[PDB]
């Protein structure tokens, strides 16, 4: 049991997935925060879920909040250039948590 959650999941961590935000600030101001925030992303199996959609969208919305609500016992703070910059990066690591559970689910399914 995840604490209190509702029923989600966490498997490994992974890389910074490098967002192509290219904008005015986005563009560095990534780079050089881009050490202060999560490795991995809060999930669902496809064991009971199975769709993409609910992995990225509800899967960023549970991450970020749990960047805000466990790190807020350590006192801290995001500002919402921080948390959108999070979000964009936890996106494409939810596309990911997705794809690695859809792997093994898909083997038990055909080819």
């Amino acid at each position: 049991v995840v604490g209190g959650l509702g029923g989600y999941m966490l498997g490994s961590a992974m890389s910074r997935p490098l967002i192509h935000f290219g904008n005015d600030y986005e563009d560095r101001y990534y780079r050089e925060n881009m050490y202060r925030y999560p490795n991995q992303v809060y999930y669902r199996p496809v064991d009971h879920y199975s769709n993409q959609n609910n992995f990225v969208h509800d899967c960023v919305n549970i991450t970020v909040k749990q960047h805000t609500v466990t790190t807020t016992t350590k006192g801290e703070n995001f500002t919402e250039t921080d948390i959108k910059i999070m979000e964009r990066v936890v996106e494409q690591m939810c596309i990911t948590q997705y794809q690695r559970e859809s792997q093994a689910y898909y083997q038990r399914g055909a080819s």
